[PDB]
């Protein structure tokens, strides 16, 4: 199967280099516009109650757009919010802004518009030290894009109101900024770690063909996968978190996977092999292993397709899309620009300062040259990376138990772990926005709201009476935790504002509460669908919370199965990579050993709070839907590195190496290759770890102390310690999977030809 890829890719190269080429630089053409057909929603359960009770919400009492954009009012000098000569040039500059943008401003209402007036309500719009007051603009649209882009439309002149003594809160002021993190996240990425991953890519080759191919491998699959997610956002709507992903997830695994190839392709041509010979030999085994990582990678990251959380679908494809992309490029593209060049890939390297002669850096040519230069496998089996695999395998009980205990003590703050949801405590407390937000909540209080409602439908379309509404209000009454601000009863559980954009349509009714403690949410949501429903009425429990826990709950539904199907199919996976039984239970052990530890820490550090005053974010409960994610990421790339880990000895092994023999020759021929994937990972991670947006932060954390763990505490001591323990039991499989496994073309793990070279 790869034998045959092997042979064809050298022979027909030059008609692969221009159609892969050709279509990838097309779709990053096509898909440049990417954030332009983007989704801000997708956090939600859209199957639950709450969804649809939002739903019948919204089309008959109407689209609530009284809290997209707030605007609090400081007038200058000392004066107070009373001041005529204020008031008017206030008055008149918003009403400016609101006519020269009519298409996206409905109007804006407030104390300011009625100064003189009676309502508690409107009076209640301004402070009591006649300081502050502020107003609502709602927005024209019929989503939250629309919304958010008319916004984004109107800003720089609503921010010029009053002179700029003006602070902007509200849905759309919060979600321009959390949609711009990830543009500015996406500038640091670009502007920064691609310099960091160059310079590392140079010294894992020290030559700048070589260094360069891995770089142009990855950046066309970046490209690609930002083409095929624009393509599927013409079908199914997707996140906006898509973009990045591609470039914190995308970017690094398809460096890492052409850096394998184009190393494998050098060291076959350093053995003797021609370039043929070396673009075969590199197929068969650095390809086999390229491929089996990226659908490990796949598999890994489709149970989240089973969650009904949009944001995750999207991911999914992201993840799917550069991944496999990456997989085909650096076999297809690499291969036959590898077999093109050949001896060439060696060419232009650190023997080029040397020439020009511009003695210390004369010297430091030669060094940095002998460095990295065309090693022999003799020689690193005795470097260090060999040396420090067999000081571990001689006493490998005292690598391993001083391993396993503590990164048991890493999973044990995981039992602090809290869900929660967005808001503006996921941007830096020292952001403008949070502030505004902030400062709206501390001088208006009540106005931000969030309350339970109940969605009542009649199974005729005959108008709700009022005994209806009366029995369920009794009922509501009968479940205890629920606001009372004016101490009357009848005053709770009041209907639901309608606007001028509802059906009004008398079968429907919505009655609101909001809840005295945030905590008992589910509680409460869970005793009001407890309530009997009045004769015929329908009775859905929405709400912003209902909408929060519905999500947890239904991501807590799903997720043993997600457990079951990551390591049913990942061990599969292993398995055929591998031809062991043994090795991939072994692997999946570690790889839910680097988890637990990992979310473990990122529990310390973003629930607990630890290195949040480093950092510069807020500690608070974790966003429910990344759990998952950040789960699928963690174990696909684990199970990634264990398989670059473990190929080599598989294949040492099928040499006719010992276990130990076997362990060794993995380890070091693939030590500084291991190392210098980590490291650019984690060059790309880390250039994510700095963002605004906290759950970028808590990603990226859990990417570097993944990459970490598993290329420092599990890739140099507890594999070779472990795989020493077990003995010859690590190269077992039953002959009936060994039957399956062969019967598919994949039971090729031993290079069997030496020939020629």
């Amino acid at each position: 199967m790869f034998a045959w890829w092997g042979r064809t890719v050298y022979q027909f190269r030059y008609i692969v280099i221009g159609v892969m080429v050709a279509l990838c630089l097309g779709g990053g053409v096509y898909g440049i516009s990417l954030g332009n057909h983007v989704t801000q929603s997708g956090f939600y359960d859209e199957g639950s109650q709450s969804v649809a009770a939002s739903l019948i919400g919204d089309e008959v009492y109407g689209r609530d757009r009284t809290s997209h954009v707030v605007a609090i009012l400081t007038p200058p000098d000392d004066k107070k919010v009373t001041d005529k000569a204020w008031q008017k040039k206030v008055t008149e500059e918003l009403d400016q802004v609101v006519k020269d943008h009519e298409d996206q401003i409905v109007g804006w209402v407030g104390w300011l518009k009625a100064p003189d007036t009676t309502d508690p309500t409107v009076s209640a719009m301004k402070t009591q030290d006649l300081r502050h007051t502020f107003i609502s603009i709602p927005l024209q649209g019929d989503d939250d894009d629309e919304i958010l882009k008319n916004y984004q439309v109107v800003e720089p002149e609503l921010q010029q109101v009053n002179g700029g003594d003006i602070r902007l809160a509200g849905l759309n002021p919060l979600a321009s900024e959390l949609t711009g993190t990830i543009g500015e996240d996406q500038k640091r990425a670009e502007v920064a770690a691609i310099p960091l991953v160059a310079v590392v890519l140079f010294f894992v080759f020290g030559t700048v063909i070589a260094a360069a191919l891995p770089a142009i491998i990855g950046g066309l699959a970046i490209a690609g996968a930002l083409g095929i997610m624009r393509l599927v956002a013409e079908f199914t709507p997707v996140h906006f978190f898509a973009q990045p992903v591609v470039t914190l997830i995308g970017l690094g695994i398809a460096i890492d996977y052409g850096l394998f190839i184009v190393s494998r392709f050098r060291e076959e041509i350093a053995e003797g092999y021609d370039t043929e010979a070396a673009v075969r030999r590199t197929v068969m085994t650095s390809g086999r292993t390229v491929v089996f990582s990226a659908v490990i990678i796949v598999a890994s990251s489709v149970p989240l397709l089973l969650f009904p959380q949009g944001f995750l679908k999207s991911i999914t494809y992201a993840i799917i899309a550069s991944v496999m992309l990456a997989a085909i490029l650096s076999i297809t593209v690499l291969a036959a620009a590898l077999a093109i060049l050949g001896p060439r890939v060696d060419a232009l390297g650190v023997t080029t300062l040397l020439k020009i002669p511009f003695f210390s850096r004369r010297i430091i040519d030669w060094f940095a040259e002998k460095t990295q230069k065309t090693k022999t496998r003799e020689e690193v089996e005795r470097g260090f990376w060999g040396r420090l695999v067999n000081v571990v395998m001689k006493r490998p009980i005292a690598f391993a138990a001083p391993i396993l205990v503590v990164m048991v003590l890493l999973i044990i703050p995981l039992g602090q772990l809290s869900l929660g949801g967005i808001s503006e405590k996921y941007l830096p407390p020292d952001n403008a926005v949070r502030q505004s937000q902030e400062q709206f909540d501390k001088l208006f209080p009540g106005f931000r709201t969030e309350p339970l409602t109940l969605v009542m439908k009649r199974e005729d379309g005959e108008p709700i009476t009022d005994a209806q509404i009366a029995d369920m209000r009794a009922k509501a009454l009968t479940v205890s935790g629920f606001t009372d601000p004016d101490n009357d009863p009848e005053k709770m559980w009041k209907e639901r504002p309608a606007n001028d954009s509802g059906s009004k349509d008398p079968s429907v009714r919505v009655i609101q509460n909001g809840l005295e403690n945030r905590n008992d949410a589910a509680k409460k949501i869970d005793e009001l669908r407890a309530l009997q429903p009045p004769h015929g009425i329908e009775v859905f429990v929405g709400g912003t919370p209902a909408l929060e826990q519905d999500s947890i709950h239904s991501l807590f539904d799903k997720l043993p199965l997600m457990a079951l199907i990551l390591i049913v199919t990942t061990t599969v996976l292993m398995f055929l990579a591998f031809g062991s039984v043994v090795l991939p239970i072994k692997a999946a052990l570690m790889s839910a050993l680097t988890l637990g530890s990992t979310m473990g820490i990122l529990t310390w550090m973003f629930v607990d709070g630890h290195g949040s005053g480093l950092m510069n974010y807020t500690p608070q409960p974790l966003m429910a839907p990344m759990i998952g994610l950040i789960i699928a990421v963690i174990w696909g790339l684990s199970t990634d590195y264990e398989v670059f880990l473990v190929s080599r000895m598989v294949e040492a092994r099928e040499r006719g190496m010992s276990t130990a023999e076997a362990i060794r020759i993995g380890t070091a021929t693939t030590g500084r290759l291991i190392t210098g994937a980590a490291l650019i990972l984690a060059v790309v991670a880390g250039a994510f770890v700095f963002s605004d947006l906290v759950m970028m932060k808590y990603l990226a954390f859990g990417l570097l102390i993944a990459l970490l763990l598993d290329a420092t505490i599990i890739r140099m001591f507890l594999v070779p310690a472990v795989m020493k323990l077990l003995g010859d039991d690590c190269w077992w499989a039953p002959r009936w999977m060994k039957r399956v496994q062969e019967k598919l073309g994949l039971g090729e793990t031993e290079l069997p030809d030496e020939r020629k070279r």
